[PDB]
């Protein structure tokens, strides 16, 4: 059939991979082997993505969840494609929209989500730390009046993370940051943050969101958000990679179709993931009993 450049809607649960990108394997690898299965692409395709001009928006990290990862590449269009190439991934990978373009067709501006238990934001010692607490609206207020002092532009040179010397520039824009009001699943208590920005730094989002865990918590005073925009070295803490989920990339390409599966995929295989992750391996809990190692 006749060969085409696409574009892909995509989404995943990140847990038991090794990124987008490539030692578990990567997203690429599950979409790489349905795309040589499905007859989309021939083998030498597969064996050198280069040669189908594979494309990705973003590099997710390592256990990195997508509801709207989009990637290009070229393809035979075969029919029934989007069926096809679905059909040879495991359910917690789907494709969700897929449109030809081009062939001038080739990302720095996103929206991310965080997906964390409550008790994340439980005051170290006013609050219990197990999972009955329970978040306060004024807990919550102090959180979203934590957040929005992130947007607009600053230096955001302590949130992240540098090989060698960390460098004392790095401005950055965010649109805007917020947690939503929270829900209950069989007594865990979790809510969604959620960052609207332009080139986001290796673990900035991290960083962001563990700095307002730590203040919130009561390990740091709020002064410590804007001295961590100043010229010296702050120690900012790193929230783990599990709760974060790419939400949208902006480049023209309309996704409106597919805001219903986007959700329905969230929900029914993203967060439940994220949960039960929580439930089980209490990857948030050992996370926060590390926070007093940090010198505020």
């Amino acid at each position: 059939p006749p060969k085409r450049k696409i574009v892909l809607l995509m989404a995943y649960s990140g847990k038991g991979y090794h990124g987008m990108q490539r030692q578990f394997k990567t997203i690429e690898d599950d979409l790489v082997s349905a795309l040589v299965r499905s007859g989309c692409i021939p083998e030498n395709h597969g064996e050198d993505m280069r040669k189908m001009s594979f494309q990705r928006c973003a590099r997710t990290d390592k256990g990195v969840s997508a509801a709207g990862q989009v990637v290009s590449l070229k393809v035979w269009l075969i029919d029934d494609i989007l069926e096809k190439i679905n059909s040879h991934l495991p359910s917690h990978i789907r494709i969700l929209g897929l449109k030809r373009v081009t062939g001038g067709f080739n990302c720095d501006a996103r929206t991310y989500c965080y997906l964390l238990p409550t008790f994340a934001f439980a005051h170290k010692d006013r609050d219990v730390q197990d999972e009955t607490y329970r978040l306060s609206a004024e807990t919550l207020q102090q959180v979203n009046r934590l957040l929005a002092c992130y947007k607009g532009t600053h230096n955001f040179h302590n949130f992240t993370s540098q090989k060698g010397p960390q460098d004392p520039s790095a401005c950055r824009y965010i649109l805007e940051m917020y947690c939503e009001e929270p829900f209950v699943r069989e007594g865990l208590e979790f809510a969604v943050i959620r960052v609207k920005g332009q080139s986001f730094m290796m673990h900035q989002i991290r960083k962001m969101v563990g700095l307002v865990v730590a203040i919130v918590k009561g390990y740091a005073p709020e002064s410590v958000l804007e001295r961590s925009w100043g010229t010296e070295k702050v120690d900012v803490p790193k929230a783990p990679g599990l709760g974060l989920v790419l939400e949208r990339v902006h480049f023209p390409l309309d996704w409106a179709q597919e805001e219903g599966k986007v959700a329905a995929f969230k929900e029914e295989h993203i967060y439940p993931t994220i949960i039960g992750t929580e439930r089980d391996e209490r990857s948030m809990a050992q996370w926060l009993s590390t926070l007093p190692i940090h010198n505020f």
